[PDB]
Formats: C-alpha cells, structure tokens, sequence
C-alpha cells in the first residue's frame, strides 16, 4: 500500500517512527524495529539526530538475513541534521548515516528542519548563556547538495521536513531546480491537521508525511503537560467504539483517507502490531468531517527559543 512520488519512486503510506528519548536504551530500538518489520511495517523513519541509525540498520540487516524481507522491500528514511546545512557538509553527513546503518543507500533523505544551526559535530551547540547557536544558510544551496546525493545514487528520493509554504516555494521557484521535494514531513494530527499546507502540497504533488500523528511522546523537555492528550479526545474515543477500534487507529486512518502518509512510533510489541490494522477498516465521509472539526492549531513541539530563528516554520 504505497503512494507514487513525483520522482517515480513509491513510498508505503504507513511508516514506523523510531525516535525514543535518550533515556531509552539503544538496544530497544534494535528490538522494536525488528518487531515492526515482523508486524508488516516496511517504511522506517530514522535520522542522524535520533542516535539510533546503527540499531535500525542492524534490525533491517537481521530481517534480511533471516529471509523475512529484502532490501528492496524496505523504505528507509534518514534526515540531514541542521548542523550540516552548509552544502559541503551534506554528502559526508549522508555517507556517515549510511556507514552507521550499514546501508548502500537511503530510500529517502530529508532536510530535517529549515532552522540551520552552527556547523559541527555537536547536535545542540549552545553559547555561554545556554542558547542554541543559529547559523545562516541559503537552503537552496543545501537542496542543490541534496540533488547531487540523489544523482550519486546515495538517496533514491529527497524531500524536506518542517518546511512551511514560503520555504517550500523557495525550493520550487529555485532557478534550475532539478528535483522537487517528494515530501514534506511535518507535525500533523487531528489537533493540528495542516489542511492549508496539505492543499498546497497536493497542488504541487508533494506528499505530506505526518509525524506526532498519535499526539507525540509528550516529552517533558518540549511539551506542556497541560496540553490536551490527543488519544483521550472524546470524538476519537467515540469513533473507536463505533468501529470497534482504538483512538490511535482512528488517528492513523484519518490521515490515510485524506491523502497523508502517516508515521507511528511505538516501542510496545502489541501496539506496534495493532497499528498495522489501520488497513483493516474505513471511516465514513461523515467520520472524516467530525475529525476535521477537531483542529486546535496545537503543535506539541513548542519553543520560544526557536521562535527567534529566522527560519522558524510557525
Ligand atoms: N521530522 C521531525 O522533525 C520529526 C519530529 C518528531 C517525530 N518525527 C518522527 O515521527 C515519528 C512518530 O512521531 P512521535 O515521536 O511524536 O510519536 P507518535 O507517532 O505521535 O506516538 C505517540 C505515542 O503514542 C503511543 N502509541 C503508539 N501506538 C499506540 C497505540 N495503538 N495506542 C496507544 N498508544 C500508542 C506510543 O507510546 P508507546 O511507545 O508506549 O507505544 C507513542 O509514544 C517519530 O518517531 C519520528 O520518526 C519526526
Ligand atoms: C537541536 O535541537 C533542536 C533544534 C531545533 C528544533 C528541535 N526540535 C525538537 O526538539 C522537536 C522535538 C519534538 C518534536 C518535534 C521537534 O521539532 C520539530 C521541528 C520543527 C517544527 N522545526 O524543526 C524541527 C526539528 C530541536
């Protein structure tokens, strides 16, 4: 069950989110990625930021060795972190990711964020006052380096993440653009449904990939605890009983029926296996409008620190 991208490649519409907080041991990412493939996941979403690409790569490698899957069956995504936006840093960053995951190519390589940060191996460079150090980079030059990564065959497709309409247009209107972004991976859920950005992306044949589709991990570092818990929403819960499903399954099915590729993170075997049941049932057009009405313009990631960044997408 895939969507054809604007470069001709195919992307499975349900993806496994691999991020876990640093308090979760790295061995779990290896275990649960195997479980995800066992359950039927084929789209696997990782990033240099996540400090798990070696474990995710080991799991893919293990499921190829036991004959469960072939490399051609797995859609693996990595992401260029914001400290490597400068063009000369892009290809070595991808090559590092490939070496850690022990893969010859990624199916998808993304610009993780438009907010460039100070170049270096430090993921969160902070000044003497503990403030994240920004960098200024022409993201069109970053994209040019991404296009060369596709030409070199190190990435089958290239796309962006956390871009707004204006930043997307910056790429689409770039003189001599060779490859359009195949996708824009953004926070998207019934409380933040991105209908405006989704309509724009559809008009440009760019796939919207939804993260925090299940309402985020509510990490204490970025999520206000008083924010609403998505999966406790009464409309989601009432729809779950109607269909004899779970609120999470409603949230995932919501995205599939509106043309959105949806990610789902779980480090729990039974919830991993439950999430692939999204293909078993179907919401009515009335159910969809009911979920459409839940929009709160609530993004679970906030930071007034990044609000000052020139490229802050919100
Ligand atoms: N490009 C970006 O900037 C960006 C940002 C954030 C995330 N992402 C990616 O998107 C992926 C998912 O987003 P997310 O990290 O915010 O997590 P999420 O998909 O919104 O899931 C949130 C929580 O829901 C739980 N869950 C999973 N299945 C469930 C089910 N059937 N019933 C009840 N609860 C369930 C999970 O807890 P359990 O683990 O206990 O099951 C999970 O922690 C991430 O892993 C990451 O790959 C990308
Ligand atoms: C070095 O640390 C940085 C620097 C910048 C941004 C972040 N972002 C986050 O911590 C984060 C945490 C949880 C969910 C989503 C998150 O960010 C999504 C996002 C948006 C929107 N724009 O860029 C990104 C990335 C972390």
């Amino acid at each position: 069950q895939c969507v054809k991208l604007n470069d001709g490649h195919f992307m499975p519409v349900l993806g496994f989110g691999t991020y876990a907080p640093p308090e979760v041991p790295r061995s779990k990412a290896l275990e649960v990625t195997k479980l995800a493939i066992e359950a039927g996941f084929r789209h696997i979403d990782s990033a240099h930021l996540y400090n798990n690409e070696e474990q995710v790569g080991l799991a893919i490698r293990s499921k190829i060795a036991d004959g469960s899957v072939k490399r051609e069956d797995i859609f693996y995504t990595s992401k260029l972190w914001s400290t490597f936006h400068r063009p000369e840093l892009v290809r070595p960053a991808l090559e590092n990711s490939l070496k850690k995951a022990q893969l010859d190519y990624v199916d998808l390589y993304l610009i993780h964020s438009p907010m460039s940060l100070k170049p270096g191996e430090e993921l969160s460079p902070t000044d003497e006052n503990g403030k994240v150090i920004f960098d200024i980079v022409d993201l069109c030059t970053t994209w040019e380096a991404m296009e060369k990564c596709k030409d070199a065959g190190l990435a089958k497709s290239i796309g962006v993440s956390n871009f707004n309409r204006r930043q997307l247009e910056m790429i689409l209107n770039k003189p001599g653009l060779k490859y359009k972004p195949v996708c824009n991976q953004v926070e998207c859920h019934p409380y933040f449904n991105r209908s405006k950005l989704l309509d724009f992306c559809k008009s440009k044949d760019i796939v919207l990939v939804a993260y925090s589709a299940l309402g985020s991990q509510r990490d204490k570092r970025w999520v206000d605890p008083n924010s609403p818990v998505l999966l406790e929403d009464p409309v989601l819960c009432a729809l779950a009983k109607k269909h004899k499903r779970t609120p999470a399954l409603i949230a995932l099915r919501y995205q599939l029926q509106r043309g959105v590729v949806v990610l789902a993170k779980s480090y729990n075997e039974q919830r991993i296996r439950q999430n692939v049941q999204v293909f078993e049932f179907q919401l009515t057009a009335e159910d969809m409008k009911a979920i459409d009405g839940l929009d709160r313009n609530l993004h679970y990631f906030n930071s007034d620190s990044f609000a000052s960044h020139p490229n802050y997408p919100y």
